[PDB]
């Protein structure tokens, strides 16, 4: 679910990539 994936990704991104 590439669609779902996009808009979860964009928030689990600077959630773990911010430490």
């Amino acid at each position: 679910p590439m669609a779902r994936n996009k808009k979860l990704l964009k928030k689990l991104r600077l959630k773990i990539a911010f430490k």
